[PDB]
C-alpha cells in the first residue's frame, strides 16, 4: 500500500543519522579509529513480505534498518559495542554475540538490536534497527556465503558447505593471529 | 582548545542530516538547495572575543540555508520549533528590520545536544537562512570589506545598499510569480 | 537492447567532463567563477517527446547537459576563454543567449561541444551541451520551468510578462553587481 | 620554488583516473570486481624522505598512487587486461608481487603507467603506479607498515617470521575462497 511510502522512508532516516553517529564515534579515536567502512540496507518492502510470509501482514521485524559495521580487530568490534551502551539516544534491546558461540555455517558477528528516537517535524518516532559488527574476513565470508545461496536457491550440497566451513575456521584463527600481532605492539 | 572545537564539529555534521531529512518531507518541492556550515577557527574567535574577557559567543558553528523563496525560510522555521532535540535561543529576522547596511537575513541560535561517548554536551549554533539573492549580496560585500579593510567609501556602501534595495524587490516579485501556481 | 550501451557512453561523458570542471576551478581557486555544476543525463521519455518531431538518430545535443553557474557575466566568458584553449574538446556550435535573449527573457550562455571518452572498448565521440548563467539565470529558468509544468504550456499573459519584468531586472542587477566588484 | 605547479599535476592525475576506475566499473553494473579505489598523492615531505637515496629537488613513481582492492585474485587480472585495452594509458612496468612474492610475504600486482592529463595550458605526461590488491592483501600491507611505523624500522624475527605465517593464510584463503566462488 501507500501507507508503506512513509513508514520506510522513517527508517531512511534513522540510517543517516546512524552514519554520523558512526563517523562521529571513530572521530574521537580519529587514536586509530577501527571502523573502515560502513553499509547501511533498508529492506526493500517485498523481502519484508516474503519474510512476513511467514507471518502475517506488524512493526516487529528488526532488520528493516541494517548497518554493518566492519572494523580491523576483534578486540576492535568489542570496544565499539561498549561505547555504543554510553550512549543516550539509542538503547539495546537485545545482542547476540556469535563469536566464539558461531552457528553451525562458521558464521560470526555481533548484531544487536536497539530502539532509536527519530527525530521528525511532527513529532518524534522510535524505530528499531539492528547492527551487524564484524571485522573483515566476517564480512567477506558473509557476502560470499549468501551469494552462493542466491544463485543455488538454498539447495547447496554439502561439501560446499563443508568448505564454507573451512573458511571459517581460518578466517577466525587469521583475525585472530593477526589479532596477536597487534597486541605485540 | 582541541578538543573542545570539536565537538563543535560534530554538532554541525549531525544538523546536515536533519536539514536533508527536512528536505526530504517535501520530496512537494524542497526549499533548500545548499547548505555551507563553517566552523570558526580558534584566532577567529579571539579576536571577535577581544571585546570581552577569555564559550558565550554563539557563532562558533554557523550554518547557511539557502532557500528558494522568502516565504520558505519561514517554513524552515517552523519546521525548526516543531523539534524537540533542539531549542530556539534567540531569533533576528533580519527582513522587515534590515540593518542600514540593506543586510537581510533570518539568523536563529539553537541549543543542540551532541551526543558523545562519555556523556551529552549542549552546545550553540547560529543558523542564518537567507535566500539565493541575500547569500549572494552577503557574500559580495564581506568580499568587499575584507579587500579594503573595513575602509569603504560611501559611494561604493551606496550602491550595495541599493543593490540590496532591488535584490529583495526581485526576491519579493519571483514569489508572488510562484503564487500564481 | 542497444538503448543502453548508447546512453551509458553520454553518462560516462559527463563523469570525464565533471573532472575536467573540477581540475578548471583547481586553477582559479587566484578566485575561480565555478560556483556550481550539476550534470543531468537526459531522461529517456523526455528524449523521446523531443524526438517525436523526427524519428525515433543522434542529432540531439542536450543528451548530456552541464549547468555552469557563474558568479558574475565577466566570469562567464573566462569560462569560455578556458574551454578554447583545450584539445579534448572542440566547440561545435555558440549561442549568447545573453546580450541577444528570447522573448520570454531567457539568459544563458550555450555551447556544444566535442568530446573524446576513453572506454575498454576504444573511444567514443559524443555532443554534450554546456549551459554557462549567473546565479539568478539559473533561478530564473528553473522557476519558469515549473511554472510551465504546472499549467501545461498555457500560461496567461500576465504571467509571462511578470517573467520578462522579472528576467529584465536581475540583469540590471548581475550588471550592477558586476559594475560594484570592478571598483575593487 | 615553484614546486606547486608541478606537484599539483599530479593531484590532476588522479581525480581523472578515479573517473576511469569509476566508469570501469560502470561497465560491469554484469558484475564489478572492483570494491573500493582510494587515491593517494604522496605528502610534500614524504617524496623528499623517500628521495634521500638519490639527489633532493620526477623519477620517483609513486608520486600518485591508487589502490584497486578486488575481491578475488582472478579478478585482479581481469581489470589488468581492461587497462591493456585503453588508449590513454601505457604501461611502462609491470611487477606481479604475486606468483614471485617478497621475502617479507607481501603479494600484490603493481603496474607503472603513463597517464595524459588535459590542462588548461597544455596536456602533460605522468607516471601514477596501480596497486591492485584483494581485500586480505590490503589489510596485510596495513598492518606491515603501522607496525613498522611504531618500532621504527626496528622490527624483531618472530614478528617477521609470523607476519610471514599470517600472509601465507591469507592468500591460502584467498585461494581456497577463490575456488567457492568456481563451483558456481
Amino acid at each position: 500500500m501507500e501507507d508503506w511510502k512513509n513508514e520506510l522512508l522513517v527508517y531512511k532516516f534513522a540510517l543517516d543519522a546512524l552514519d554520523t553517529k558512526f563517523s562521529i564515534i571513530s572521530q574521537e579515536y580519529n587514536g586509530h579509529n577501527p571502523i573502515e567502512h560502513t553499509k547501511s540496507r533498508v529492506k526493500s518492502f517485498e523481502s519484508i513480505v516474503n519474510k512476513l510470509m511467514r507471518k502475517g501482514c506488524k512493526e516487529h521485524i528488526h532488520d528493516i534498518a541494517g548497518v554493518r559495521i566492519i572494523c580491523s580487530f576483534i578486540s576492535d568490534i568489542y570496544n565499539v559495542v561498549n561505547v555504543l551502551k554510553q550512549h543516550e539516544d539509542l538503547r539495546i534491546v537485545k545482542v547476540k554475540d556469535y563469536i566464539q558461540t558461531p552457528k553451525p555455517n562458521g558464521y560470526r558477528s555481533l548484531h544487536l538490536i536497539i530502539e532509536m528516537p527519530v527525530n521528525l517535524t511532527n513529532r518524534v518516532e522510535y524505530v528499531k534497527a539492528e547492527i551487524q559488527i564484524r571485522t573483515i574476513a566476517m564480512d567477506f565470508w558473509a557476502s560470499l556465503e549468501h551469494k552462493i545461496y542466491y544463485k543455488l536457491n538454498n539447495d547447496v550440497p554439502k561439501q560446499l558447505t563443508d568448505e564454507l566451513k573451512e573458511a571459517a575456521e581460518i578466517a577466525h584463527y587469521l583475525d585472530e593471529k593477526m589479532l596477536g600481532i597487534k597486541k605485540e605492539v
